[PDB]
């Protein structure tokens, strides 16, 4: 639409000019791929002004019971029950699956996309893999229970980033998306966000043709959806339901009909699923409710002080106050969605910029690695637009972490969240199912169950006084 010269200028006016303090010594190539770069971000003043304004500007309780519920709590007639309900929609095709797969795992220090990631099950299976066979398996038990003659369909949306796009297809491709159909797996990318300098008010160049550029959070999600065209692919495909998840959770129950029935009987708009917090330092954001707008919303353990963090809670001492940890794993009725994005995406008012100091690789002038944060990156955080629904149509279930809920975060050597940590979990959780089912594993070992098997330990009858030994896979 503008010419190169009109965006230069407009960055010019927005007090952008040291992005051009090496324009001239650049081809000309480089120069338009330079300017190109730069289109791609609507209004760089507003940009700036919004970046600015958010550093510049940088009473909590219980949510009430009648919006939550517990797996743990529950009766079985009543999981059941809701278990029905999830299967039937899944079985009409009613139900998506979003997949938040635009992070680089930093905390990793893995080069390839965290989903490709290997535990070292003894199935040596990646967590793109287990999630993709647990849809595969669903789809059956599904189809199991309401006798169809054909499979349904549960359309597996994966949002990657640019730096995890080709990686991640690619690795799909070369493994025949795991068994399901290539048509059910939709890749599209959130946007990215500039890096700023430490004092947020200059863009940071990489190169001397390129600015600093990241994910824009989980957050980016809601416009990566519109932009991409799928909310447009849920309403041709009449999609009712939508299950999003994190892709580190090695335990996630992709599409839990448990969790979709609970949607469904409540009529919630969106549903959000917590485990009881750790200890007061676990890296979890926790569900609650804003007392001064009776609002329900989620408070980041990055923005949460010492002090909330450490409460005990007043009715119960041996207990956090603020508990409800979020494991990213959130329903959303499609329908919510369409008369929502609209609104999220055209404001910060429901996806403020959130800041992080960050080491960034860049140009001082040559390209460097610091030693002490340079620069920051922005971020949306996918759960900032929980205020905007109505308290009665949120839902909140609490659910067993050792059954649902292991993120791989750190590479091997720190204390938690690591392939160690998630490995054992979903091995003795493997275990245990097969012991229920009067499994017997030799010599105190550990078993796999295979997720081509049990989705949550269904199915395995069969296991009844038959020996296993350490290292199985079943
Ligand atoms: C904003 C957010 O969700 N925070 C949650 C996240 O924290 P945490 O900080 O650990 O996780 P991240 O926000 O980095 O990643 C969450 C998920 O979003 C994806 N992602 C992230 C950034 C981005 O630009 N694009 C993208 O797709 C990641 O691939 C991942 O699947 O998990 C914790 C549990 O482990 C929760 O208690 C936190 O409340
Ligand atoms: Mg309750």
């Amino acid at each position: 639409v503008k010419s190169q010269q009109q965006i230069i200028d407009s960055f010019k006016q927005a007090n952008q000019d040291q992005l051009f303090q090496y324009y001239d010594s650049l081809t000309i190539d480089q120069q338009q791929e330079f300017i190109d770069q730069l289109s791609t971000i609507e209004e760089p003043a507003k940009l700036i002004s919004t970046v600015e304004q958010a550093i510049q500007f940088s009473n909590f309780t219980q949510l009430p019971n009648e919006q939550t519920a517990s797996t743990l709590d529950l009766s079985k007639d009543i999981l059941q029950n809701w278990t029905e309900l999830g299967l039937k929609a899944i079985g009409n095709g009613e139900v998506a699956v979003l997949l938040m797969a635009g992070g680089q795992g930093t905390r990793l220090g893995s080069s390839a996309p965290k989903g490709c990631f290997n535990i070292e099950l003894p199935s040596q299976k990646s967590l793109f893999q287990i999630q993709a066979e647990k849809i595969l398996k669903i789809e059956q038990l599904a189809q199991q229970y309401l006798k169809s003659t054909k499979k349904p369909i549960i359309n597996w949306y994966i949002m990657t980033s640019g730096p995890t796009r080709n990686a991640t297809e690619s690795f799909f491709i070369e493994n025949n998306y795991f068994g399901l159909n290539s048509h059910q797996v939709i890749f599209f990318n959130q946007g990215t966000l500039p890096c700023f300098n430490l004092q947020g008010n200059k863009i940071l160049l990489e190169l001397k043709n390129s600015i600093c550029q990241s994910p824009d959070g989980n957050g980016g999600l809601y416009k990566a959806l519109k932009d991409n065209g799928i909310l447009d692919d849920l309403n041709s495909k009449g999609i009712k339901h939508i299950h999003m998840y994190c892709v580190d959770n090695c335990l996630v129950k992709v599409a839990d009909p448990i969790f979709i029935g609970f949607a469904i009987a409540k009529k919630f708009d969106l549903a959000t699923k917590v485990v009881r917090k750790r200890d007061a330092n676990e890296s979890v954001g926790l569900i609650v409710l804003d007392q001064d707008n009776q609002k329900p919303c989620v408070i980041e353990y990055s923005e949460i002080s010492q002090e909330l963090a450490n409460k005990k809670d007043p009715q119960d001492s041996s207990k956090l106050f603020l508990r409800a940890a979020n494991i990213v794993n959130h329903y959303y009725s499609v329908e919510f969605l369409n008369k929502m994005i609209p609104k999220w995406i055209s404001s910060q008012k429901y996806l403020p910029f959130h800041i992080a100091k960050k080491k960034i690789p860049s140009l001082n002038g040559e390209f460097y690695k610091p030693t002490e944060p340079n620069g920051i990156k922005l971020e949306q955080f996918i759960f900032d637009v929980f205020p905007s629904v109505e308290l009665n149509k949120f839902g909140c279930l609490e659910v067993d972490r050792l059954d649902e809920f292991s993120p791989l975060k750190n590479a091997d050597g720190a204390k938690n969240d690591t392939p160690t940590t998630c490995r054992n979990h979903y091995l003795e959780r493997s275990s245990k199912w097969v012991i229920q089912n009067g499994g017997v594993i030799d010599n105190q070992g550990l078993v796999e169950v295979d997720s081509k098997t049990s989705y949550g330990g269904e199915g395995l009858e069969f296991v009844n006084g038959k020996h296993f030994k350490n290292g199985d896979i079943i």
